[PDB]
This record gives structure tokens, C-alpha cells and sequence, in this order.
């Protein structure tokens, strides 16, 4: 059947070597600093067993077996919308897209290998013909069958951006041995989200100038592999769910993976050795994460606009003309992200393997627009709230004999329900005035590369030209051709 | 048959009373200050007779008569996209959207009356039953049959914004008599575009607090109607078509219409007397204009991004990383305008008479997003050009035996064709650095109300509430009942 | 003699009734939620006894008494710069302007009273001649003498912004009884910073339409007055100073003060009963908090520009031309705050009592320019750091026998010193990505009214006219 | 005496070879396309003869000669503020800062040479001891004695930015001969303002990477030098001064200068040969024009904010709270430009020659701040006007028997004076909605390099390191060593 939450939490007790800040984690599923976000993954798995959600969360495969939608391939626009409906439902069900790396997101990128596996094999260098397209498809089919969480770690160490000669010194993961059975790898995958909570690490790399072949590695290994150490930032999870209804639900840890002479059988190596292959194929893997981030950006905008409507209605600024036009900014932002999501689905194309991909240019520029504006939109939500965004009663101040009477009168705006301003306050404060929400803004700003990086890669990949179909209108107006 | 350019130029010599700055106009079709823009309408009609454009420019109605697509009703998504393609082709064929009130735009707004003529009659006050749904339909059918340009004049005078007392001292058009033949109107329709080049004036009004019943008028009268005087700003048309390839094509005049005891028969009056009717119904008339705005916004953004690509290629800054990401901004802006347009088409609804209308929130917030960003985008196009946007050879300077070799070397960038930099500069200069191009920015900024107006009206119209479907997600996250 | 830190910590244990979140505080000086910030006030008082800082931190008065510069009155430009240099050195000494309401700032507004004390009396209504302009000056000179911290609480409750009538039902502090000994006040001062840490509450009011006379209260009372309750948000202080070098130094708490039938003698009442007097004179009180806010804006801008320089150097991006222009924005922002501070001092004027005041237009518009750009400037600093703002070693990770070699190598940029990037990361994280740093952003944004508030109040007070010497040039160019 | 306006008009008819668009110019003083801007320079010269302005416009030198304040050297802050009050007065009397390259601006850069001439000589390469510091000083004394306008042409051809190696094929002015009498130069000074209206061309370069040594020429030659052609864009002057009260006052033409084997004597050669000299010293030359640009930015911000007050008052939006905070934006900008100007004066330093210079970081970052915000400030003024910015009566429409009554009622806002709204519109239209207005914006945006250039150059020249003053506080807070 489809994996359950209990099966997930049980499988975390597997020997994995995990730091979270200054601490060592006995069992990710039960430790104070990690159990809350482990239960969030459990909840994710449990949503696929909820009968009111079976139509949206699951599908019948051609074999007759019911599967999680996170394994659903899409070959047309209607199939894309069904996938987007699944991703959207998962992030709405889970604290308003507050947990952006649920397994559905992690595993989405695997579909690029399924679509066209051969080039990974044929462009390899130094595998002595042991890498097999069939084994790539086999690993992914294995992930599907067991509902395994493959956490992607691709990005380089942030060592020294001064040098193009930097990558000779790199502590980045390299191949130190190749034999009949597989490769041995040594060094760091410098950054990943949620790896302490995953089953398998999806290893990969982006091209950088001068990248040696022994650091071009796409492969998979279990989180509990001997030689693997997960090294995570301190947990930001909060002990009081009444004061912090979002931040008490757990912290989606980020951190690095140390590999000490780790063995990886050829059956789980997708490609090694070719810098050129690392140019466009890695971008094709992360495309699916870029499209997904549009779904998130839309739910996030919708939340921020919503919270603006609620708080201005409750303090009674909502009918002040100058505030109406500020709330219109946050609402316009949401409609903009909605427009880009729907436009990307309309203007899509079929890949080599005949999968339907949404419009690259629309979702990538949609992400750039989100990152350009997001912090201004949070400034606006906080600014519209005035003091109610931070200076509200603790629940015990509120319910105290002496203080209750004063609290209730100070929060007596036009839509009654005085305690409700404390509820809106709590969510605004968790989402954007705590360590826990600040991490989410950093994740959002960096996970798919930041604003200048999005723009640079999109232009390098598009190869826009004066003589290209881009310029036809300009050329005609100037009388060139 | 479909009206020809020749027929239209003939029809302009009808004794209409026109000021264009300090001059009176004997014949708008031949006067130096108007003939170039009169020929631009002539070109508009003539497009409908190009054999290679007949599928795009025309359709076959239920009688078997061929008609210009400006009279085409859209009853579903596919018919809308077919209407948008027509509009897109019209503005691409006419100086890349430099003439935004061609007759297709002007007459689009009449489809609201056709869709649901009855409320215009039934809600009329003081007409003594004289106004009939049938005659509203009969006028619009008469406009169709003769391909008439009905220029909309709705907006008030801009006299005193400080108080609502403003509508009693207003020279705004008022009914001074009602008899059994029709109405006599006296006063001003303060602002119109292209009236001097129209066949009929489409009179309307928007609600404002305390608007008297006698100023609520929706009617139609010929431009040459006795007592109608058309008073236009000075003409910005340029004399040298080589130096000003766009500004020499003609100036789409704006200005005001004086009515002195003008008689309109009941046959040509659509509604009078009801301020409440003027709240929602006029907005419904201009929805079609706001949608069309989105189409122009896309084509304008595509021309701006194309000029950025062209000029940065020509001066050889296109591969400079820091410039590449500035050009990403302008391309990003175009993709945002493409997303809103397609998304509005995708997320539309059926009106009372079963016409398909695009999503009001998406097209209205698309216009907001364009007005908020437009000046920044012009500034980046001009800033990326350097001196080449303004300081370039006149054609006699370029071709002088002595100066030619110096200009050739000065404009010999990485893609050669040195004179092509003058071709691009001329277009940038005309669009963004002449009185002629400034007028178009000002039109674009005000015609559909400015940014703070779009935001206000859109919010007032949408009755957004925290209880409504909008605040659903935020309420769930906040734990509000 | 100038008060010591020890003396100040001792005096906090005076029975003051304080909530911090869900907890009651028996002693503000020693409770884990409050002791660190309390010690920051104790540090403040001790900076005045340092013989190496004496020439900046203290002055000799007419009597020959060494007094703290927080009590120094400036009558010319030179003297205003000496006061400012004091405020600057205080904010550099205390974790880069991270504690914006040290006593020097709190007590600065009292100089408006010292300058023109009469009106406060002469415009009072229903006091029966009990309020003396003599007794306001006596209080402030008593505070001076005993280096007393007087915390300003003027702002209204945020109840209902739809209704203008909603100043009658409001729990705003009102005068319920006026007798011969003094007044009795009941209700709420809805918002204050650091009141739990202060000696006295400075009770004021700003004017809103239809403010009733019984709600127009300018007064002072001790923080431990019977019937006073201090109610503060939960404390955001961090446990581990290694991981959180700024957030572990303590949380400058914000809260409300509840007054339950609180008696205030006439000697400690400044003004009552006149909505008219509450238009101009309360703004003139907070003008000094406003000027000071520009000194902080400059130092905060300087701090942010210096972290941008430190972090872009350490990761090796500082020479990438496109990063260079982004660091340029943060450096220019600093220079913009510097320019406004120095311009405001140059174009100052004398008040009625002969005090030198910096230009109101410049320091107030300087504040608007800060609020407008600040969140975009934080965005640039964080964006410029990349992962290094947040994803970095904990200290036990750094030091581990297995991880040290990896961390040393991953952090080895052009200016070597690999652990230095963790130090920069810890400060960017604390300043801008914690509970603690966010409150400083919220405080900056609201304490002096938000941007749309600064703009409208500045316009309404300036009363800018087409016919006044603003559009002088515009009239001339127009032929009007 | 100080040179008069009329004397200036006579000096223009000196055989200079001048294109303005497709037309050759016989006399810049009198030609329809140039005569108005020629009269604005004549007005400049006549301001120094107005007895009501004698104190502001002129000084007495060490020999008792009364001289135009454009030649006044400032050795402290009081002197700098006297020079700034002079520049401010000139731009206020001349169409509210609408003519940014009056002779006072052009001639201001020459003070860098006067301050410290030796390095122009000592750093010269391949001159064989012919370039003399005393002669740079003698040229500037001669300029001062004849009140001559030296127009500065420094910037390169905008040919190909793709590779520095492309400067191989660049038609930028090069030395094509050095002999005992002087040099011969051939090619283009690609860009300059008001050269058609100047007496002498001030020639220079800025370092770009790969600039060829043979293009490193700092010199001066007359505008009518044989082998010089001035080639200007088309004139944007307007016919009807009632309808265009600013753009009818004339067009400060921009363009390029062609040198065909032009002879410059060693006496008028300041420096040749050394790209390394061209890194710092040319920026010191243009510093004075970056300071001046801040004075213009304050007067221009003052004008915009004023126009915003005047128009919102007239249509009656000025008490609408939402409009009130938008006008605060325009006023805050003016305040910001003021703040930068006054801070830069307060925080100035003495140069090697003893001249007082205002603070470089503050005037240049104030310039950056203006280029970043200017486009948005003009949008705000135009957006605040509504239609009053463009759609208003022409004067004959206003005065018509039939339309007057409608126009008077349509313009009858809370401050009466109906025709004043047309007057405000005319100014708003001319500044921001004509070709003449667009050229000023384009001038302000590029003349002192654009935003990304200002920022890039200020960072390269100040070299702000983590171990310098700018990292002192952050190091302390982070506990990093110094
Ligand atoms: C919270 C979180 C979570 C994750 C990740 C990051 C973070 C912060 N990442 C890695 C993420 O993609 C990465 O941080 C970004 O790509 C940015 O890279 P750097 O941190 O190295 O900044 P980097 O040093 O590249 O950037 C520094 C700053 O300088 C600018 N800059 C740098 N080089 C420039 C240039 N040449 N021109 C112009 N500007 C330049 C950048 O734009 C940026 O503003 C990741 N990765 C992964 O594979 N799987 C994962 O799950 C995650 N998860
Ligand atoms: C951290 C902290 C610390 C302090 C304080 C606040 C905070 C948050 N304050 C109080 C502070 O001055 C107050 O929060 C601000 O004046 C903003 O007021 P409100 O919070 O009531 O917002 P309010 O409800 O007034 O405003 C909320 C939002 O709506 C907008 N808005 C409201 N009315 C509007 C209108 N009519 N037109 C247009 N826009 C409008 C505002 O611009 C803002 O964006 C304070 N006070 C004090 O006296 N001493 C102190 O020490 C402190 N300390
Ligand atoms: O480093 N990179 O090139 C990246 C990293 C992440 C991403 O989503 C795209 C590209």
C-alpha cells in the first residue's frame, strides 16, 4: 500500500548520524528539536489515507495500484493541473505553505531522469560503462514503490567567489576511488533542506567554470549510509503552541552533508565526469522545483493579502481610503502570482519523453517578481497592522482577572471578537517577526538562487537575440527587418 | 460592404466645428495638423481589405455578410482569444501600439449595451417611457452596418476636488429640457480622445457623490451635430518622417466637447435620471476598454524589451553581466503582462446576455501593475541606451562626405550595420523623449483612471471581506471561527 | 555624585508590579527574562564613571558638580554636537544601537518643559490654580539630581480607527477625581518601551479629534506607585551569548501601563484638561526623540554598510562589479543619514527659552527616508551574504574533531580567517533574522509613528502653502 | 570691464563650422535654431552688470579689478558658500535651473589645474620637456581675463563596450604628430554640451581599461580652430513663447566635435601620453561639476515640489490626506538634496594647492540618490496634476468669446485665478512632456555618468575595505580583529 506516517517515523530510527546545533540526535522521530517537523512529514503521508482527499491525493496507475500523486507524471495540461491541485492542497493543509520541502517537492525533480535517462549514461566519463539508464529508472521506480523521500543536495560550497580557480581547492564531494562495484566519494554536499528527515540523498551538481570531472557526481545514497554525517543549524521550533501556533509545529532544518569515504554502488550512480553535461541537465532537474515555487508563491501571497484584510478589518482601518489602496497592493501581488501560475500552465510544451512542462520563461520571471517584491509586501503587512503585529497580550495576561477587562476594551474594533486580533497577531508574528519565519524568508530568497542569479541564468539559458522572435516587433518598428 | 479609408476621409468633411490649439479646422482629412492621424484611421479601415489579413480582420455573421471583427461578439474563451488576436494585429500593424484609440477600441464598449439593453431603459427616471431597449440595440446595429467610430466621452470636469458640492457649479453636461422628441443638453464633456476623427460621440457618466439626475446622461450624437464644438490640444505631429519615423505618422488628439443647447432625439438616448444606475453599469461599459488596455500593455512591454535587446547588442553591452540582469527586468515586465492577459482570458465568466468576459481582478490589477512600473521601465530602456537614445546623426549629417566616415566608425559596434543604431535611437527618441511620446505615456497613465484610482475602484467594486472566500486561508491559519 | 549601575540594580527591587508574558517578576534586576537588559541600564550608568570616557560622557555644571551628559542643555550648535557625540558614543558602546531607549533618550524630551514651562500651567483647565510652572522644573531638576530614568508613555490605545467618536468608550487614562492633594487617574497608557526598567513614568498625550478634557494628562509617577501595573510582551532574550552575541545581552521590553485609581499629587502634574494645548506642545516634547532617532539611523546604517563590506569580503564577492554597486547603495544610504544629521544641526534655531534645536523639516524627512528604505536595505545585506546569514556552524560543530577541517575549508575566502565568517553570520542573524532583531525593526517602524504618519504630521505642522516661501521659485517660473 | 552679452553675441560670428541637424549655421548669434540659447548666454554675461546683483555676481581680486564670480577661488567654507550662492543665483534667474551648462559650470573645472598644475607636466609621456605647468596656469589666467567659456569635451566615443581591445578601432581624438611647435590631433571628441556657444574647447579623457596612450590628450583650442567641425543634434526651441514659456527660451545643444589634423601648440597642451595619469586627475577636474550638479538638484527638487503644491492647491486635491503624503514625498526629496548640499560644505577638506573642496562621498552619493529617484519624482508630479499637466486651453481657445466661459468655470478651483492652472500646466508640460524637457532629463541622467557608473566610480576611488574606517563599528560588534 501507500506509506503511512507511523511507518515513516519508525524508519527514522535507522542509525543516521545527525547534528542539530551543538547536539547529537538519538532518533529524529522522538527528539525535542526534530519531532515536530518529523510529525509534519508523518501528517503529509497520512493525508494520502484521508478518504475526503483520495480523489486529489492519489491516482490509479496502469498496473491497477493506487499511488500517492507525488509519483504522478503529467503528459498534458489537464494532468499538470491535477498535479498542481495536489501540491496546492498539501501546502494549504500544512500551515499555509509554511513547510516548503515536503517529500512531494523533493521527489518532483526525479521526473527529468524518467523523461530522458540515456544522456545521463552516454555523456558520463570514467564510469568504464557501468552506469546504466535502466538502473536510473530502476532507482526511481524503487523510490515510488516505497514512497521514499529523496532530498536533493546539488549546490556548491560558498568558499570564495573571487576566484574562477576556486574549484581546485573545493571541499565539495569528489570521487576518490572507482572499482568494479562502484565509486567512493569524499567531502561535502554543502547545503540541503530536510535531509535529516529524508530516506535517500539525491546528489548532483551545477556547472561552474573549471569544475573537475571528479566533482561532477549525480547519485543517490541513503541518509544512514556509513560515512554520512548530517550537520544542521539549531532548531527554531517553539515550546508554546498557544503563543506560537505556527512555530510550535516544527522547524524544517537546513544544513550540510559530510561524506567520509562513502561507497555508492554503480546501480545508484546516474552520471559522473562530464562538466558539459552539468551545464543544461541540472537546470532541467530543478525546473520542476521552480514551477512548484510558483504554486507556493501564490499560496504565500494569498495568505499575506488575507492577513492584511483581517487585521485592517479588526483595527477598523479597512475603510480608510489610503489603507484601501495599500491593501490593494497585497491583493494585486497575489493576483500577479496567480496570473503567472495559470499562464505558465497554458503556454507549456512536451519534453523529449513527451511529459508536459509549463512555460520556463513565465515561471522563472514569476519567481524573480516574487523575490523583488516579497520583503516590500511583508513591510506593508506589518506596517498596516501597527502595534497589533507584536504588542498583544500573552494568553495568561488576556485571561487574568484584572487585565481581561482592559485587554477586551483595547481590542474592541468594528467586527467584535476582541481576542481574534491576538490570533491574527500570533500568525503575523510567527510568519515574519520570529527566527522561525525569518528562516522561511531566507529559504525562499535563496533555495532556487536569489534575484540576480535567477535573472542571469534565465538570460544565459534563453539566448535572447536582436534577430530572434523576441525582437521582431522592435525590428519592424525601427525598419530593420 | 466594409468601409474603406477613402470613404472615411470623405466623411470627415461634414462641417464639424474643431479647434486644434489656436487654429480652426476646415477639413480634418487635409489640414496639416490632423491629416496624418486621419490617414491612420484610413489605414485602420483599409487593413480590413488586405486579402492576406481577411481571416484575422473579418468574420461571417449569421446573414452571410462579411464584417470587420470590431463588431464581433465573443460567447466563449476561443471567440475572446480570436477578438484579442484581431486587436493585437491592429496595434502591431500601427506603429507598435502608438495609436491606442483606433475605432475597434472605441466601439468595443458598446457590446455592454447589446448584452443587456433592458436595465438602461427600465432604470431611466424622467424620460416618460420614451427610452426603449430596442432603439439602443438599433443604434449599435446602425453603427455596425456603417462601421461608425463612436468615441466615448464619460469623465467629469476636473474643477474642484476639495468638496462634493462640486456637481452643482459643474459645467458638466446637463439636460436643460425634455419634450416628446428628445433632450436638449448644455455643458461640457470635459475630456475625449480622437473625437475630431470620430463619426459619433458616445456620451456617458460615472457616479460621484451628489451627482444630480439632470447630469446622468448616456446618449449618442454625430460629431457635426449643430451646437457641438470639439476643442483639442495642439498637434504634436512632426514634419520629417526620416528623423521622426513615428512622430510624423500623426497625433491622436485629446480635448473637450462643448454642447450648446444640443438636441438628441429619444431614439439616440440610452439612459437618463438615475445616479444609482451610474454606479455599476458605466464600469461594465469600460470593462472592455480595461481588458483592451492589457493587450496594449503586452505589445508596449514587448517593444520596450526588444529595443533594450537591440540597442544593448548594437553598443555591445549585451554580454556585460550587470547589463544582462537589467535587460532581464524589461523582458520580465513583458512576460508579466503576457501572464495577466492569458490568465484573464483563462479565468473569465458569462455575462447576463451570455457574452464571455475576462477576469476583472486579473486585467484590472494587470493595469495597476503596468502603471506602477511603467516609468521605471522607460528609465531602464533610456539608461541602458546611453547617449544613443538622443545624441545621434541627422540623416544629412550621416550622409555628408566629411562626416560619414566618422559616424560609421562611431556606430561600428559588435554586430556592424552602423546606421542601424540611428534607426533604433530614432524609435526610442520618438516613443520616450518627444512631446508626441509623452502624450502617449500621459494617455496610458490617465485614460483608464490613474494607479490610485484603479486600486480604489477595484476594491470598492469587489467588496473584499475577511468573511469572504478571499480571507478563507488566512482565517484557517489564524484559527478564527 | 553620578548614579552607579549597582545603585540602579538595587533600586529596581522596589515592589513594582510587572508582567513579562505569562510570568510575574519578583525582581526585574535578577529575573532571567529581565536581568540582561537591566544590566544594560546598569552598564549605561557605569559608562559615566569611566575616567577614559569622562570628557565625552560628563560635564562640570555652574556649581562645579560632575553631571551625566544626558542632563546637558545645548544653547548653540557646538553644544548640540557635544550632546549628539554623547548619544553616538552611548549607542556604539551598547551593541551597535541595538537598545534604542537607554535613559539618555527617555530623559531627553523633558528639556521641552525646562525651556518654556509656563504654557503647561497657563493653558491647564479645571486644576483650580494648583499647577505651578515652578513644580515642573523642580521635578526635572530632582530627576537630574538622582539620574532618574523617566520613560515616555503618550500614545493612545489602538481600539477602532473607523470611528472618530471612539475616544469616549476608549480605556485611555482619564482623570476620575480632582481634589486638593492632587488628581486620581484610571485607565491605560496603551504602549511604552522599557517602563519595567525605569524609575518614573512620564505620562503625556497627543491630540486626536474630539479628545475629552479628562483624557488630557501631562504628569509623572513612580513605576511602583500603588495601582500601577506594567504589562510587557514575552522576553526574546537568548540563553547562549556564543550563538547570539547581541540577543543574549537582553530584550528592551515593550508593554502597556494599567492605572487603577492612581493618585498623582499636584507637584507631579504638568498639565490637564486642554485639547488645544495637546496639538502643538506634545510634538515639541517628542521632537528631541525624533532628532536622536536620526543619530541612531546613521549608526544603524553604518553598521549595516560595514557588515555588507565584511561579508562580501569574506565570501569573496566584494570585487564583482555588480556586487560593488549593490554595496554602493548601503554606503550611500549611510551617507544620506549622515547628511541629514549634519544638515539638521547646521540649519537649527533657538526655542523661546534660548535652547538650540536642529532643523525640524530635515530630521523629520530624514526619518521618513529611513523608514521608506530600511527594509529594502536589510534585504540587500541578507541577499549579499547568501547562505552565510543563516547556514553556519554552531560552536560545538565548528570545534568537533571530524567537522573542523570541513568548516575551516568551506569558510576559507580571500581574507583567510575562516571562523570570522561565523562571527559576521551570528550578528546578521541576530540583528535581522531573530525574534529579538525583528522587534528592533518593529520599534524603529512605529515608535516615532510610521512613514504615512511622519509624512502627514510633518505636512499638517509645516502648513505648506503655494503662497508661502516654498513655491516662491514655482510661482516665478510660472509667471504667477 | 567684465564681458557684456552683446560682445559675446558679436564673438559667435567668427567662422566656426557648425551643423544643427541637417542645417549649417552662418552665425550662432542670429540663426533661428540657435539665437535663443545664444541670448541665454548673453543674459548670463549681463547678470554681472546688474547693480542690484553686484555683491553676488562679482568680487574684487588682489589687484582691485572687479571680476565675474565664475573666476572666484574658494580657500575655506565661507568662500565655498559664496561661490555656491553665485551658482544658485545664476540658475534661479535662468528659467529655474533649465540651462545647466552656463559658462560658470564649464569654467569651474579649470580650478583643479590652478590648484596643482605640476603633475599634468611631470606625468606627461613623449612630450620631450615641451609641456610646462606655468603655461596651463597662463591659459586659465587668459580665459579669466577675457571671460572666455571653455566647454569641456572628455568622454569617449560610444562605439563598442564588448571588449576593451575594441578601443584599437576607436575614432576618439589621437595624437598623429609631435614636432617642436606642438601636436597634431585627428578624430572625434564624441560628446559635448554648448560647444557651438563656447569660445574654447577644453579637451580631456577619463581612463577606461585599454585606453590607448595616443588618446590621452588634455588641451585647449578655439571653437573656430581650422579643422574643427561642431555637429549638434536638432534644436528643440519652440516658436510660441506664450504656449512654451520655457522651451521658447532656447535649446542648450549637445553634439560632437571633429578634429581633422588640428594643430595645438605646446603652449595649449596640458598633458599627453599617460593612461595612469588619466585615472585619478580627470575625476579631480570633474569633481567641481559634480558639486555644482548637487546645487542644480536642490533647485530642481525645489521647483518640482513647488509645482506639486501649486497644482494640487489649484485643482483642490491639496487637503485630500492621500495626496498630502504624496506631496510630502516631493518635499522630502528637496529636503534630501538640501541636506546633501549643506553636509558636503560642512565636511570639506583642503586640496594640495589650498582650495577648499566639499565632501566627495556626500555630493557624489547625493547625485546617485537623485538619479535613482528623479524619474519617480516626475511621475508623481505629473500623476498628481491629473489631466491639467497636458490637456489645457491654448491661449486663443481661452480668450474665444464662446469657450472662455467654459474654460473659466472648468478651472475654477478653491484658489480662484482660473487662468493660473494653464500657467502651471505650461511649466509642467515644458519641463516633463516636450522634447526640450526630455533632453534635460537625458542630460541630468548621463552628463556626470549614469547611476551604475556613479556608484562604480565612487567605490573604485574610495576603496572601502573591511579594515578601513567603514568596517570599524561592524568589526567591534562582530568581535573581529583590527
Ligand atoms: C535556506 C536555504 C536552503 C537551501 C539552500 C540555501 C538556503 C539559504 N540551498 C543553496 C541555495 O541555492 C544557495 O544559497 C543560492 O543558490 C545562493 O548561493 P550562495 O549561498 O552560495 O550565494 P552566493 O555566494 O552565490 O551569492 C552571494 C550574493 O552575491 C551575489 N553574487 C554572487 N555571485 C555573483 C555574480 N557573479 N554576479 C552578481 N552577483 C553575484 C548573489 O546574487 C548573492 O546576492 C540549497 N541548495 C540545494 O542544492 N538544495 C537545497 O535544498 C538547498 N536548500
Ligand atoms: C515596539 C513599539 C514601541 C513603542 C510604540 C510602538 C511599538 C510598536 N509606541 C506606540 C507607537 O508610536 C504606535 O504604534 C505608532 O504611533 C503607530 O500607531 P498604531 O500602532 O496604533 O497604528 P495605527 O492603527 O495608528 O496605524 C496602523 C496602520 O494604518 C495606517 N493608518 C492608520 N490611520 C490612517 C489614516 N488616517 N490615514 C492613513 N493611514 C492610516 C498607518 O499609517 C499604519 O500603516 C510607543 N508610544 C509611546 O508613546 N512611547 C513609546 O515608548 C512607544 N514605544
Ligand atoms: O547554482 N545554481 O546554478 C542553481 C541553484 C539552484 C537552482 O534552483 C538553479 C540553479
Amino acid at each position: 500500500m501507500i506509506r503511512t506516517g507511523t511507518q515513516y517515523l519508525e524508519s527514522l530510527n535507522d542509525g543516521r548520524n545527525v547534528w542539530v546545533g551543538n547536539e547529537k540526535i538519538d532518533n529524529v522521530a522522538t527528539h525535542p528539536k526534530t519531532r515536530d517537523y518529523a510529525q509534519r512529514h508523518a501528517d503529509f503521508y497520512d493525508l494520502h489515507h484521508r478518504p475526503d482527499l483520495q480523489d486529489v491525493m492519489t491516482y490509479i496507475d496502469e498496473g491497477g495500484q493506487r499511488r500517492a500523486m507525488q509519483w504522478f507524471g503529467h503528459r498534458d495540461k489537464e494532468q499538470l493541473r491535477r498535479k498542481r491541485k495536489y501540491h496546492e492542497t498539501v501546502m494549504r493543509e500544512m500551515a499555509g505553505a509554511s513547510f516548503p520541502r515536503t517529500p512531494d517537492v523533493n521527489n518532483y525533480v526525479l521526473t527529468t531522469y524518467i523523461d530522458d535517462p540515456a544522456p545521463w549514461e552516454t555523456q558520463s566519463i570514467g564510469d568504464d560503462g557501468h552506469i546504466k539508464a535502466g538502473k536510473i529508472v530502476d532507482f526511481i521506480r524503487y523510490a515510488r514503490e516505497h514512497d521514499l523521500n529523496c532530498a536533493p543536495q546539488f549546490v556548491d560550497p560558498q568558499m570564495d567567489r573571487s576566484n574562477p580557480d576556486a574549484q581546485e581547492r573545493s571541499p565539495g564531494l569528489r570521487v576518490v576511488e572507482k572499482n568494479e562495484k562502484g565509486i567512493v566519494v569524499n567531502g561535502v554536499k554543502a547545503i540541503g533542506t530536510g535531509v535529516a528527515f529524508a530516506d535517500w540523498i539525491h546528489i548532483g551538481v551545477f556547472f561552474r567554470p573549471g569544475i573537475p570531472g571528479d566533482q561532477v557526481i549525480f547519485a543517490a545514497t541513503p541518509v544512514n549510509t556509513p560515512g554520512v554525517t548530517i550537520v544542521c543549524r539549531e532548531s527554531l521550533v517553539k515550546d508554546d503552541k498557544v503563543e506560537h501556533p505556527l512555530a510550535a509545529q516544527g522547524d524544517e532544518l537546513d544544513g550540510m552533508t559530510v561524506f567520509e569515504n562513502v561507497f555508492i554502488p554503480w546501480s545508484h550512480v546516474f552520471h559522473i565526469g562530464n562538466p558539459n553535461h552539468a551545464k543544461l541537465y541540472p537546470q532541467r532537474v530543478f525546473d520542476w522545483l521552480h514551477y512548484h515555487a510558483l504554486i507556493r508563491q501564490m499560496v504565500r501571497a494569498e495568505l499575506v493579502a488575507g492577513l492584511a484584510v483581517l487585521i485592517t478589518e479588526h483595527i477598523g482601518t479597512n475603510k480608510i481610503p489610503a489603507v484601501q489602496t495599500r491593501v490593494a497592493k497585497l491583493i494585486g501581488f497575489h493576483q500577479a502570482m496567480l496570473a503567472h501560475l495559470i499562464a505558465s500552465e497554458e503556454l507549456g510544451f512536451h519534453t523529449p519523453g513527451g511529459h508536459y512542462k509549463p512555460n520556463i520563461l513565465i515561471y522563472d520571471f514569476g519567481r524573480a517578481l516574487y523575490l523583488e517584491n516579497f520583503s516590500q509586501m511583508i513591510y506593508e503587512l506589518v506596517d498596516l497592522s501597527g502595534r497589533s503585529a507584536l504588542i498583544f497580550a500573552s494568553e495568561d495576561q488576556w485571561n487574568d482577572d484584572k487585565l481581561n477587562g482592559w485587554f477586551e476594551r483595547m481590542n474592541n474594533g468594528p467586527v467584535g471578537r476582541p481576542h481574534d486580533r491576538v490570533k491574527i497577531g500570533r500568525v503575523i508574528r510567527d510568519l515574519f517577526l520570529t527566527d522561525w519565519g525569518s528562516r522561511l524568508f531566507v529559504f525562499e530568497n535563496f533555495n532556487g538562487t536569489p534575484l540576480q542569479g535567477i535573472r542571469m541564468l534565465t538570460m544565459q539559458r534563453a539566448e535572447f537575440s536582436g534577430s530572434g522572435p523576441y525582437g521582431k516587433l522592435a525590428r519592424q518598428v525601427c525598419g530593420i527587418d
